[PDB]
RNA sequence: ACCAGA
RNA sequence: ACCAGA
RNA sequence: ACCAGA
RNA sequence: ACCAGA
RNA sequence: ACCAGA
């Protein structure tokens, strides 16, 4: 029986994360200065004016790659006291150097904001192609109370964080799903229902989160910082960690649903010998998933190299069995597109057959 | 003798109900919002006013398909405390989504009822073509005592539930039969004899129960809920389960009377070899009838696909023998129309001959 | 957790066990009178296990 | 040496 | 890569 | 998210 | 392959 | 599909 433990150790080394800290520092890329307009000063009034001048900055076809990513990092961190020590706390991206600039309110400037460069800010912040709210009776969302801005900012962030859930997996067919979360935070009284940003504003951001990678690394790594906050989180931060249950494991559902339907049901069609090698390369992917730490449900949001390893192509037979168990059990699995060049529908029909045979067949 | 049990198993699989739960959820039809005006509040007075404004709603040629079915589901469930948790308890129809609205009494509205939309209710509830009672000296049937309304509602329901008995089997020739049940509940003092709804009101409802299928699924599936009520049933509910003895098996009498006269009499003309194959495809329909459960006497009221299987066309010879035994024994079998394209009257005359030969011929 | 409305009440939601929840609503509304008033309207209901 | 592998 | 998830 | 709970 | 089957 | 059924 010496072949067995020599086989299991063979799959616990080729299916092992490589050890690190071997690069001396000659892998770091050419940097890229990005511009994140942080809120200026203690006062609430200028950070509501900053949010107003930076939401309509995004709804603009004339904004670039870095100017839009720095605009989003500028508004995804307005919910904290002193956002400057949050951006440099979170960003460990090696391709983007944060050069973040303070924005203070003024009555001299055209937009109303200067940089702490009085009119140079007006070329930073400035009709049928400007993205804005759906109730476009709105002109400005500048307020002066703290709990007003806390509910307006919580409304704007709650429909940028739900973009992250399927900006990279189902970008085009995300419009119906993300509305069902907007309905969720409206009846929870988390957000205000009036201030729904339109299809064209969100399609700027959803296309942006999909097309660059350092914006997603900022959006993921602050979520991981929200989770570590021990006590009662602040209420926008609780909302971001509430949206997070839709963002985790988003793009690993050829692996999560393989576990949920192929493994956990335990039909008699797992003792097939053709699965016996593929239950071990799925056992080792569950050992690998929990030793990657808290960055493991985001491996395809962060789009690292290790999500090729959790792909269903390494277990093409036991995955198809789990799609057969999956679409026969739930109504919700009927909408899942599983179109791959390794499908083998003879085990998909064997997956459905074990469910239909075991209808009233208590084990 | 290996052909015999291989033959009997062949007829216990092609004459077997198909196993279920194989659809993931992609069979469910396009829904259809229906409007069921439930009684509003605890008080007796508004549900008598609701019954009054909704009986004369039905006697109206201007009411549609869904408005009439929702009017009938509105009055067929007034006999319970809180009818709202009865409609959503009963309706498992996949083609009709109940959107049921509370109706409260008022003195501002024209009809006297508003929706809990003050005048919008008047377009919901509102002479020779308005169906109403036969003693059309009646203007209103609004009362204020509880036992008064309990006897008026029990009168209106007892002549809607007798419509169900042969709305789908003999719709045109049901006028003489349903009167004999109205005479039954008058001498039992179940109903009041005065409040007989006329021919033209009932022909709206009998045509309605025949032409749509989700009204019958509500009428059947609450009868099945009346039966499960363990103790003394409430008195309108006891009356519905009393009418039920005329609604069960209504449309299966080419199968019930085949059992009653062809099988149970046991004349010597069952040992014919031409019946020997058709006593086994009638034995398997008695196994199939009791393993369909408590929805089996209503299979042609619900009009499912399995009442083609109990048809007399699968046993066209032994059925005709049982019509021959049947019309010779009872006076009541002389009114039964049995006109089918598989009649074969040579066994109908053989069915009558076994009765006439066995006149004083004790076995 | 849902009075405080934290993020962990999405995890106790019935959407993660959509079949065994519907079975328990089927056991529930048949046993008590009080379960008849409970509104359970969700996009994962699957009434074939509610009837089971 | 030869396949497939978001 | 694609579902559903107060 | 929705029931009942001296 | 060919009938009849509320 | 079609009868009778306190």
């Amino acid at each position: 029986a010496t072949l067995l433990r020599s086989l299991a150790l063979f799959k616990r080394n080729k299916d092992k994360p490589p050890i690190t800290s071997g690069s001396g520092g000659a892998i770091r890329g050419i940097k890229h200065i990005i511009i994140v307009p942080i809120p200026g000063d203690s006062s609430i009034t200028t950070r509501s004016r900053l949010l107003d001048r930076l939401v309509r900055l995004i709804g603009n076809p004339d904004v670039s790659g870095p100017k839009l990513t720095g605009a989003l990092i500028g508004i995804l961190s307005l919910f904290v006291e002193s956002p400057g020590q949050l951006i440099q706390r979170i960003t460990d991206d090696p391709d983007v150097s944060i050069r973040l600039l303070e924005v203070v309110q003024s009555d001299q400037s055209q937009s109303g904001l200067t940089f702490a460069m009085e009119d140079e800010a007006d070329q930073y912040f400035s009709q049928s192609r400007f993205g804005w709210f759906e109730n476009k009776e709105i002109s400005d969302i500048e307020v002066q109370d703290p709990e007003g801005f806390n509910m307006i900012l919580g409304t704007i962030l709650a429909q940028i964080w739900v973009l992250l859930a399927k900006a990279v997996t189902a970008p085009d067919t995300a419009a119906d799903s993300e509305l069902r979360r907007w309905i969720k935070y409206t009846q929870q009284r988390r957000v205000v229902g009036e201030f729904r940003l339109e299809r064209k504003w969100l399609d700027v951001v959803r296309n942006r989160i999909a097309e660059d990678l350092s914006l997603r690394r900022f959006m993921v790594a602050l979520i991981l910082d929200i989770k570590r906050t021990p006590g009662n989180k602040p209420r926008i931060a609780e909302m971001i960690c509430d949206i997070d249950t839709y963002i985790v494991e988003a793009g690993l559902a050829s692996f999560i649903l393989t576990i949920k339907f192929g493994i956990e049901t335990m039909y008699p069609a797992l003792g097939l010998h053709e699965f016996a090698g593929e239950l071990s390369t799925l056992e080792s992917l569950m050992n690998l998933y929990q030793q990657m730490g808290e960055t493991a449900p985001y491996m395809v949001i962060l789009e690292n190299s290790i999500q090729n390893k959790f792909s269903a192509g390494s277990y093409p037979l036991l995955w198809s069995y789990a799609m057969g168990v999956g679409v026969e059990l739930e109504n919700s699995m009927g909408g899942l597109n599983f179109g791959r060049s390794y499908f083998d529908p003879a085990y998909f029909r064997l997956g459905q057959e074990m469910v239909r045979r075991s209808a009233g067949k208590v084990s």
